[PDB]
């Protein structure tokens, strides 16, 4: 009965029928995105209306459409034709992944380039790569993918070990035309294989690892009700799933005595971009918005018990739409479990004689997605002490190139003749805050050093300062690790027992933000990535930091346009957008398959509670 | 037979006898420090000589002594009388912890101060606090402790909830004289209790936590030989224990195929300091060198199975000396176990059809120490992929004060009338590096941003630069999170298969360093804490960043004096000293007992291996 329940197969089938009956889902139509809309502000009406938003592509060249449907009432709420030269192209379709390779295989320019390299066209894989917006005037308003080639020596071979450098092609996937083939010269195709399951490469497998058995003989400590509502160790929340964003957390609250206290209304990773830093014209256009262009939720893996998730696991299997509106289940796509997390609190007192130890634990909600060469794990953690943490785990296979004779300032060498271009993986977390309710504000907190002198005669004092962000035009902030900078989200109308406003502190990892030149195409299209923290006033239609249609959008959509409204954010319904990322100079140890590297952020209570919230944890 | 074996009870008993027979351990003598010396460079002689270093205090006022003893030969190697006004006082003795309270209880000035506050002297606990070096000329060459008072309402009461502010005393613990009693005014003693085991404060204990069972039905994957030699998943190392430093790791090496490759010769936390930032004269002198002044190893806890260490645990029980030279076992003082650590590597490939998942694990070596109000866990982690990580876990009870009416810029309020002064916890890791042998160098690596223009026409390129540190005078470095700064330790004479020098990259957390004014006493005595990274040339006697005798030392000992030698460190036997710490503005949630907070660092291979070192991990 909850409005935040996962989409059902029946709901998706009804959407299909509504669209079909309205004449919106003919044979030339494809669904590029379908998702449930969240309830509007003021859901205390109990009048449920389950609405779905749909992006509809047309493979014959007609204008695409954005459609909103009510499954509760069986009606089309609105349908708008999109001018894609203005507002952006629709996300990449899974069925387009093979179209680039197929169109190039019959193009004489492509074939002549492969012939010069003595490459069999049947062995050449072409990656379907988003195009961005650069100097090519003929691409405006056309649906373009770019292709880079990799050789597979046999069907089970890792093509990533064999990049074909000096060659790139651009394809119009609707008109089925190859617009440009660019061949800058012949590079040797690296010959070593990268087959990490080949015994010749792994050697004999270790026989030294003994089993670790993690079991819960009384079952888990959390309960799941209504399909996706979690209660665990005073936490309460709803686990949603969206095909663009992936796992979304709703209604994060903490039961403090008799009161359920809200903390976060909605938490998601609302964008992620992978900019490459190789200036070669073969790759200098590469910036993959894995979320906004490809939709990370639709490529979520089915997670295997014992391998991907270990322990007493509870699965959710979210349902999404395929390109024709049929429901499709991602079996075991979300893992949920609790984990021991070491010592929570400990003290042995010299005067009272009391020895005290308590153990910590965390609740884990996770999924894994695969986008071409990349594989990303998204982990949300809830801790006993009120801490909330997000962690991204990056693995998969690095994107490769030739390594130029004489070296490179922008590419790492991994194997003889094999390179990996420098790049970043940058995430945007969208945190619709609700600290004890919706009246919130953000303060920037810096350490303050003090000069030795009167009132500080021994030169030991230090302090802190807090600056309230009052308007959106002043709420675009940068990290400063040297001054210990953090941000506090507080509720000025809700005080703790010491009469101080309750709050939560955001702790960033302070990694570099977007490195590209500020005049670049990617700096305009991924403006969110140039700053660590943005605060906006909540609005229904301000969902993504890059706007609704990221593919081939010319730039400036999303956060820079939102904050131009300069709205009041001092004790208001606000949204925090936190940029964080990994800067990846690939190492030899990343090849042929990359060990996990991680990045994230956390929020800790800051005077939210009247004392430690874990005094009632028992002694194991 | 290994020279790196733990000290035995028999060795300590022999040291006792050697000292006694030489006339060095009469009734007025106390052992303030005793530890085994590491083998000198060039231990390939197999001629074992187990030597111990001893600091001997004299309770009658005679000069203390530093003594070196050979237990193998039964001889005193050297004995030097110490002029403590010059070189520093000896570490605090456990038996002095009660002496401050006892001496003050008979001093008329102290009693009159307690009488004005209507405090029963029998209920007043006095903390034995190290003195530092300030303006009091009469303290030079005298062994001074300072005392701050806390009320215990009954024997099991937490005295920390009841600080007696406005009052401090200084005591000469050898002459047994109270030198000064300073009373700046009457503050109310905070009345709320902080008894975290009192049901009136905890409420009913949770009944919602179900058990997590972690077992290893075939036993652990590591082996322990010779008492303290560990082999685990290609790692090899020796676990040492020293009463000053605690757990020390020796001979960290990795078996790469047929070769055992050294990485780190010796790893330890060689100092830790807690500076307070409250300018009140009652506390503005407070800077506790928990390692150098108090010796964290002697206060290591006995760790309980199921509570402190969970899973299949292997314990070590190190032996230390008491103040009279008797051996004393710290039962179950070190826990060792392996832990599952999630996903190691994962990829599902669109072209080969291969789905691949491997799990990670880590080896954990840990101990916990208690120094007055503080409790610290020290954790070393070894990962399958070659990563080495240190983590400190800070818990216990925050050091308290009154909260002044009208507020404070340097103290947090925790409860009515109860404050907690701002402070830092700053650690120094001493890493005697041995990357593939002893010829090492350090490079500082910064991200390099590039301007849009010729050769970078789309403004996307970025790069990195490495600067070799060639002399000690240029090897004092600061963090720069914004430029992604890291440090690489490499071996210029050992190349990987791509002909690049092998290396390891140090990743810091980039937390603030020492905040005190650079002209302060603590900035001179804890100079190491003012910079993130120091590199020195190895020398036998350069053990601690603060020098050998930290207590009441006037300043500048240790690292600033060492680097003045300006030795060559470019391809030499070098030692990296990394400063890292927590800046603690206490929150209400830290009271009455503090949930764990953490800080640390890690080292990851950087072209050390010829490819990923975990290709031979099996599929669970
Ligand atoms: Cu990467
Ligand atoms: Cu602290
Ligand atoms: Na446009
Ligand atoms: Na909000
Ligand atoms: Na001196
Ligand atoms: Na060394």
């Amino acid at each position: 009965a909850s409005p935040f329940r996962l989409a059902s197969a029946g709901e998706i089938s009804e959407v299909q029928g509504i669209l079909r009956t309205a004449g919106l889902l003919g044979p030339e139509k494809r669904i590029a995105y379908l998702g449930v809309l969240d309830p509007a502000r003021g859901a205390g009406s109990e009048a449920e209306d389950r609405r779905f938003r749909v992006f509809i592509h047309d493979v014959s060249g007609a204008r695409p459409q954005e459609v909103t449907v009510s499954v509760t009432n069986g009606t089309v709420i609105s349908a708008v034709e999109l001018d894609t030269a203005a507002t952006g192209e629709l996300p990449v379709l899974e069925e387009e992944f093979e179209v680039v390779e197929q169109l190039l295989a019959t193009d004489e320019r492509w074939l002549k380039a492969l012939a010069a390299r003595n490459l069999d066209v049947s062995k050449v894989r072409v990656a379907p790569l988003s195009a961005g917006v650069f100097e090519y005037a003929e691409e405006r308003g056309r649906r373009i993918l770019r292709g880079l080639a990799f050789v597979q020596d046999f069907p089970e071979d890792s093509a990533w070990a064999h990049p074909v450098d000096g060659l790139v092609a651009y394809v119009d996937v609707v008109s089925k035309e190859v617009t440009r083939v660019i061949d800058t010269g012949v590079f040797p195709v690296p010959a070593e294989h990268g087959n990490y399951t080949d015994p010749e490469l792994t050697g004999p497998l270790r026989t030294t690892q003994k089993p670790i058995s993690i079991t819960q003989p009384e079952g888990p400590s959390f309960t799941v009700t209504g399909g996706n509502h979690i209660e665990w160790e005073k936490w309460s929340l709803d686990v949603g799933f969206d095909v663009r964003e992936g796992v979304v957390l709703h209604n994060i609250a903490f039961r403090d005595g008799d009161r359920l206290r809200p903390i976060i209304n909605r938490a998601s990773i609302a964008e992620m971009v992978v900019p490459y830093g190789d200036p070669s014209p073969i790759r200098s256009w590469q910036n993959y918005f894995d979320t906004g262009e490809y939709l990370v939720g639709q490529y979520a893996n089915s997670l295997e018990l014992g391998c991907d998730c270990l322990g007493d696991i509870t699965y959710l299997s979210p349902v999404i739409s395929d390109a024709f509106g049929n429901p499709r289940e991602i079996r075991n796509g979300i893992c949920m479990h609790e984990e021991d997390w070491g010592i929570l609190a400990k003290h042995s007192d010299l005067w009272s004689g009391i020895n005290y130890t308590r153990r910590n634990r965390r609740m884990v909600i996770s999924f894994f997605t695969t986008i071409g060469n990349y594989d990303y794990g998204f982990y949300w953690y809830l801790y006993l002490d009120g801490t909330i943490e997000f962690e991204a785990k990056a693995t998969g296979v690095v994107f490769t190139s030739a390594f130029p004779e004489g070296g490179s300032d922008n590419i790492s060498q991994l194997a003889p003749g094999l390179g990996a271009p420098f790049h970043q993986h940058i995430f945007s977390a969208r945190l619709d805050m609700a600290i004890d309710g919706f009246t919130n504000r953000v303060e920037e907190e810096d350490v303050v050093r003090q000069t030795m002198g009167p009132g500080n005669e021994r030169g030991n004092a230090f302090s802190r300062k807090r600056t309230v962000l009052t308007r959106e035009s002043e709420a675009v902030r940068e990290a400063d690790a040297r001054t210990g900078r953090t941000w506090i989200i507080s509720n000025p109308e809700s005080k703790n027992r010491l009469n101080e406003p309750v709050g939560y502190k955001l702790h960033a990892h302070n990694q570099p933000t977007l490195l590209a030149d500020p005049g670049s195409s990617i700096a305009r299209r991924a403006a969110f990535a140039t700053k660590d923290l943005w605060v906006t006033r909540y609005a229904d239609d301000e969902r993504y930091p890059t706007g609704d249609f990221v593919n081939q959008h010319s730039g400036g959509a999303g956060l820079p346009s939102y904050i131009a409204q300069d709205r009041d954010i001092d004790g208001q319904d606000i949204v925090v957008w936190h940029t964080f990322g990994l800067t990846h100079f690939p190492r030899v140890e990343d090849w042929p398959i990359m060990p996990v590297d991680t990045v994230g952020f956390k929020l800790r209570p800051e005077g939210f509670f009247d004392r430690s919230p874990v005094l009632d944890v028992p002694a194991n």
